[PDB]
């Protein structure tokens, strides 16, 4: 997701915290002054384009491609040393986790899980290795051009022209998503990598026409908007899990 996308699944996450695990999270953003869940969630994106270090290190953990394999993850193949978006929420919420570490080491685990269970519910962050995630399938999207991973990103979410204040109780007013009936930190990045990929290969995700505009809006805003709903619940559960006892 942009930046709203990625803030937006925060928002949902904090109203959804048991008082244990907002207690942990409050204690872990005081260490940064003014640090919010909505402020940090974005800071992954920033880290990759500022940092020439660690930014570009941890580039390949914002998405995984299984859509050639039929959206079946297998470590070996599309993630040898861990470069991935299943592996690094795996152990960043094991590092999360670490009672035994400082506040500053398990603040920054909560900035990669907060940005990460976002970005592993985007569709397009679970695509096609062929054409990078939808990034290099350019469209026209109303008389201004665009590609298919951008519009998944920001370009969908961005025609309702609302702040998070407007998007937030829209997002809180649909029907509630079925979760799993608990977390499992360990296996649950690969599911939700798998379940977004299936939505990147669902009839007319990729369009048929290279010119699209309200009739794709109006079928797949919808999902997009549903896939932050869903982002926020399970990034919530992940936390109540990890710092909730
Ligand atoms: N699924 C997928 N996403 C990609 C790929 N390369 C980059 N991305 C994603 O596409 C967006 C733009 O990529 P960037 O231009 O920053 O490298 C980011 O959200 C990034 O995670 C790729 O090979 N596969
Ligand atoms: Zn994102
Ligand atoms: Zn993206
Ligand atoms: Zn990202």
């Amino acid at each position: 997701w942009g930046a709203q996308g990625h803030r937006l699944v925060a928002e949902v996450a904090d109203a959804r915290l048991n008082p244990t695990a907002r207690a942990e999270v409050d204690r872990l953003l005081a260490t940064e002054p003014d640090a919010t869940l909505a402020s940090i969630a974005p800071w992954a994106d920033q880290l990759r384009a500022k940092d020439p270090g660690l930014g570009r290190r941890s580039a390949g953990w914002h998405y995984v491609n299984i859509a050639e394999d039929n959206c079946h993850y297998e470590a070996p193949k599309h993630c040898r040393n861990g470069n991935c978006i299943v592996e690094a929420l795996k152990a960043q919420s094991t590092i999360l986790g670490d009672r035994s570490l400082t506040d500053g080491e398990r603040l920054q685990a909560l900035k990669f899980v907060v940005h990460l269970v976002g970005d592993i519910h985007q569709p397009m962050h679970a695509g096609y290795a062929h054409d990078k995630g939808g990034n290099d399938f350019q469209l026209q999207f109303g008389n201004r051009g665009t590609n298919l991973h951008s519009l998944w990103d920001s370009g969908m979410l961005n025609t309702r022209k609302l702040d998070d204040a407007g998007y937030l109780p829209l997002l809180q007013s649909q029907r509630a998503p079925k979760l799993a009936r608990q977390s499992n930190p360990q296996r649950d990045p690969q599911t939700w990598a798998e379940a977004s990929c299936r939505i990147s290969m669902q009839a007319g995700v990729y369009p048929a026409t290279r010119k699209i505009g309200d009739e794709y809006t109006e079928r797949y805003r919808p999902l997009a908007e549903a896939q932050l709903r869903l982002a926020g619940e399970n990034l919530a559960q992940l936390l109540n899990r990890v710092l909730g006892a």
